[PDB]
């Protein structure tokens, strides 16, 4: 009956051939293969739900490509004559800058006692005004030369930015073997800072970032010494992550003002929100999230909260569980650096006359940098959903067909046959 | 009739079972699944024609492996006494070297006016002869020490090459922790060049490349300063690209003399052809493509053409559309550089007596380099044709079999049945 | 008969339809597709046995991650006053240290003749005791400052290790922008070594490695000069290899004491075994493999054997054939280094008073290092068995079903039908 009609292989022999050996043997093979189908399909479905993925890598030359943004800060942060009689500022800036650098601060120290006593008295003091006026600055005396792809550029092409290093200036703000070339005058005789707080090195610190991202110096910025010429070759490396089941991304999350999401952006936004809860003001190093806090509130309100946030781990990053998951698309600019003695014996005496300064000054103040695109200047890494629902529906077809030659229509036939029997 | 014979599932129920509920319901399921097959197969075929690809990465230690070729140039390009009374050469070389470095040249400048007036008069002048004789050279006084895998090597092991930096010498021309060790004497007192043209740094510039490729310094070469010891660890990174439909490669294109194709080689060959069209001679910095041009023709014929070629973008690179597509196989040598103070207080007085020169001279002239193979010194990235025609023919079989249990024979049966009906 | 029962498509037409055109044509299509099945399946099986693989890449931020171990050595290896009257030690250490550095040694040289004459006489001499007492040491006078994630650390946190550089000390032995910060005092006035043997540079040499691996300096260690501050950013890059058929790994091999396998560990264990065969003692630079050899046996027994081992290539590495195959899991710490002038003009006079030494001493002795984790501090590369037996059994099902709609049950039916005919 159903054996002659069903397309399930084997069963037709069971009824059609009634020989004892065949009538019994054929059913055994039917049972044997049928149980094999269930195991194989089970393995297939089990593997699918693990959410496997595979990656694709592309590397190419991009003749005309968008140069990134680069921000520069002086390793000496304050004007020498603006801090000679106002040494308290180093501890005040340390406390105030605790938002960006989370390095802890030791209470009862001599420095922290002087600053606290000062803040309680000089409540008018505006740290932002002081640091803006009495810090590093881009000027004809500070940026001796600069060129972008052979076109001269001026200090007016740099946008000012605040950072734990004080005033910082970013270039290119919002071809192989070509890029940005600069020449700085660190002017150690004019800019200084406290060495007792760990600021001993002299030079320029910079970070290369996308124009849409706020630079994050921390302990991550690159360095360049005085008296050497640094050649930096950068390559753009982009990576794409799948959503939570396949990757750690989470496109649902969006930052304030619906701005493009970035892991660093979430952390800054996350911290700013908490500080605005415990205290009614936000530090000026987190610009757009509200009002600026007074000097005193840094010691009383903002400082304890930052310790609490770190202590309770309220700003986790990374996994999708984290408050700041990995971004869907990550853009990175790996760099390799080589050095040459910048002032040559011929050039040393040429610059000495041109800049009207002694040769000793030149060797100790001038920093020369050169950031270029390599030849193979592009690379994309893609995470791919190895198998989709359409892809799985093919694999299950092969196994089911291979061992039994069945089909979804065959299953319906069996169910109908069982229903009649019931 | 055909229902009892066709293997297309479902239809057998339509005719065999004539019950109103079943006779109608079964056809509905047949129609439902049949339309599902077309959508799924359409998605499969649509995805196939996108030419997807997947990559494979292999990393391994190669005990005995072919060391690449390395070429060195002095950052000071001319002998001091050969150019003291012949300062015009700096602008002459700048104009002549415009083939390699495409940096533009400002007309009406004082330097360019003197050179042009000189060229109009000294038409006998042979720039190649001058630069070859009056430039950098490898000698016992310039290459103090050199060793390759523990075997001493001599200046005779270096092959001379012309470059925008003048005379350049390449080593190894056509094991972990071992490689090439060198010690140079830049001799700033003997080699100089114009700082007003942007040559201010002193040291050695070199590039690591395959022995079959002409070095391309441009703004891509690595640097090494005087008075420091540079340790460079290299790793060979090979990548393979599929043909145009799957990748950007194009194996059909081949260079002159059927030489191995390379993106840089195509650019040089492309430029040489155009210059030979507008002008009857080729610059000597493009060696094998014809005759050498006179000094005057550089100012009159070659220089304007290069601007035109860049202006019209006649030498695009990268995509398969480009005149110089990406090579099928790319070999790259990423490098990481570390530095130490080369002359120690003990060695400084040892070299002072050995070389019979003052300690000040040693600190400002000697350059020490060391290029080594890392432990994990190899890596291959392969682009693979994810699905071939054989691979696709399995996926289409699974979907067709799964939802209808049909086969290419089943389709022929339907066509024949329709033909009889027609 | 069998045509009406077999599920192999096409054959049913052969018997059922007896029209000359159809009776013959249908069999032709049956034959045509059947031969196509064999070719397609043959291609599938042939491709499977090549053992293809595909790779997956994951990159993420790890907020709290295990910092690696770092070991430091001084580029000057011996105390100046301990070797002034005992200059033979340089050649003795060169011979003894030949186990780690395999650089050959020239017999009949003046140095090797003095050392050999000394060894034959001073057979009591214990090289291990001398180097331990009369070498580099970590001390308050040598490690001026050190901090780990903001927590001060002391010389007692470093574990002593022997190396070709003499005494070496490893930190962290068995968060983004944070790590290890150090300040060394190379004290060139106290440590020296032979420049005639190729030790001319002064500074610090270090290698970053997993805590479970013995450091391998060789020509692979990183460098840091005196008078500059080096910022090292590291990222953990882990790779996994499949077994021999798919990759070069070989999990069966295990080291002595069933310790975790590592390519470098196998080489050290391999060499130690051979030396213990030809000679009855093992060098103390291979610690755990047996007894220490006498001073004389280094010249007589150990030295010739090492040449023989290298000459006969008894310690191959890499491929699964090699005596020391690639490890199943490889952990690597790529690093990028940037530099700044360490003593600023403000800090130079601050440290001069603090350390009670002249400014010239500071510039020539102090080394500052800083090893940090980057933001994207993790990465895993996985090699995957592209197709398993379950995966293959789907592809063979699609091809067989597509062209003939057959199944493993169909094949059995044919075999039984042929048996009856036979
Ligand atoms: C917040 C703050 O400092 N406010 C002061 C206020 O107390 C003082 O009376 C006034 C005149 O000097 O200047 C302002
Ligand atoms: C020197 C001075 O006061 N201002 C200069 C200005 O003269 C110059 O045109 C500009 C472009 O470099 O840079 C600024
Ligand atoms: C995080 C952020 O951008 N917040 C801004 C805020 O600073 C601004 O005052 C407001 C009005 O434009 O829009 C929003
Ligand atoms: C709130 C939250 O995400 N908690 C996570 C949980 O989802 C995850 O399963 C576990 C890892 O096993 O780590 C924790
Ligand atoms: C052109 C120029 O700037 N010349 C200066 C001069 O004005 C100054 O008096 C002297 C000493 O400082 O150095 C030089
Ligand atoms: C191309 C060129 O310069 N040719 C000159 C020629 O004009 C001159 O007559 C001859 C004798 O000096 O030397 C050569
Ligand atoms: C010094 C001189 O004039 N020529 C030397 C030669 O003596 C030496 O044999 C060779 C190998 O280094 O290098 C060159
Ligand atoms: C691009 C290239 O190599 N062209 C060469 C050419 O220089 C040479 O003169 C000719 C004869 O051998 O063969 C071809
Ligand atoms: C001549 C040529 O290749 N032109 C290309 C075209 O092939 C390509 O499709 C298009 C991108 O959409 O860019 C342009
Ligand atoms: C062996 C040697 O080269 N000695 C030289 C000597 O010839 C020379 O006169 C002196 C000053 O130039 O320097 C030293
Ligand atoms: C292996 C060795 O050196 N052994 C010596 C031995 O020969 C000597 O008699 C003894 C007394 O000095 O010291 C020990
Ligand atoms: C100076 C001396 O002899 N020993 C010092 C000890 O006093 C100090 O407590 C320790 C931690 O830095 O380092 C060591
Ligand atoms: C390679 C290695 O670790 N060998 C050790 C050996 O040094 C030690 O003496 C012995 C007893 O613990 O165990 C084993
Ligand atoms: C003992 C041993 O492994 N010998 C190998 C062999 O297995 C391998 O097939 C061949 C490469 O073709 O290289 C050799
Ligand atoms: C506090 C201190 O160490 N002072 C030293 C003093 O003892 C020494 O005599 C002098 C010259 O060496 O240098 C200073």
């Amino acid at each position: 009956d159903f054996a002659i009609s069903t397309s399930f292989h084997g069963i037709h022999n069971i009824v059609q051939n009634r020989s004892k050996i065949r009538r019994v043997l054929w059913l055994v093979v039917v049972l044997g293969s049928v149980s094999l189908v269930t195991w194989q399909i089970y393995i297939r479905l089990l593997n699918y739900f693990t959410w496997p993925t595979t990656t694709s890598i592309e590397v190419q030359y991009v003749e005309k490509m968008e140069f990134p943004a680069v921000t520069f800060c002086n390793l000496n942060r304050f004007q020498t004559d603006a801090v000679a009689k106002f040494g308290v500022i180093f501890f005040l800036w340390h406390i105030v800058s605790k938002v960006l650098h989370l390095q802890e601060i030791t209470a009862n120290s001599t420095g922290s006692r002087e600053a606290t006593d000062f803040a309680a008295s000089h409540q008018n003091f505006s740290i932002v005004e002081f640091i803006r006026n009495k810090g590093f600055y881009l000027n004809n005396s500070t940026l001796l030369d600069c060129e972008f792809f052979g076109k001269p550029c001026s200090p007016k092409d740099f946008a000012h930015v605040f950072t734990e290093y004080g005033n910082c200036f970013t270039f290119n703000h919002g071809v192989s073997g070509r890029g940005l070339s600069l020449l700085f005058n660190v002017n150690q005789e004019a800019f200084t800072d406290n060495p007792a707080l760990g600021f001993v090195d002299a030079g320029i610190i910079f970070v290369i970032h996308s124009p849409k991202k706020v630079p994050q110096f921390d302990g991550l910025g690159l360095l360049s010494p005085v008296g050497m010429h640094a050649r930096v070759t950068i390559r753009q490396v982009k990576t794409v992550h799948q959503e939570y089941p396949w990757g750690e991304c989470n496109p649902n999350i969006k930052l304030q003002n619906f701005s493009s999401y970035s892991t660093s952006g979430c952390l800054k936004e996350c911290k700013a929100q908490h500080i605005k809860k415990q205290c009614g003001c936000v530090p000026f190093l987190l610009p757009g999230y509200g009002i600026e806090c007074d000097l005193q509130k840094y010691f009383s309100c903002v400082s304890p909260v930052l310790d609490h946030i770190e202590f309770k781990d309220l700003c986790t990053v990374g996994t999708h569980n984290s408050s700041c998951p990995v971004s869907c698309e990550e853009i990175e600019y790996p760099a390799t650096i080589s050095y040459s003695s910048f002032p040559s014996q011929k050039a040393l005496k040429y610059l000495s006359k041109k800049l009207n300064q002694s040769r000793k000054y030149i060797r100790e103040n001038l920093v020369k940098i050169e950031i270029n695109y390599s030849d193979l200047n592009y690379k994309i890494t893609q995470q791919q959903k190895a198998v989709s629902v359409s892809e799985l529906l093919a694999d299950l077809g092969g196994q089911l067909g291979l061992f039994c030659g069945a089909s979804l229509i065959t299953i319906i036939e069996i169910i109908e046959y069982l229903f009649t029997n019931f």
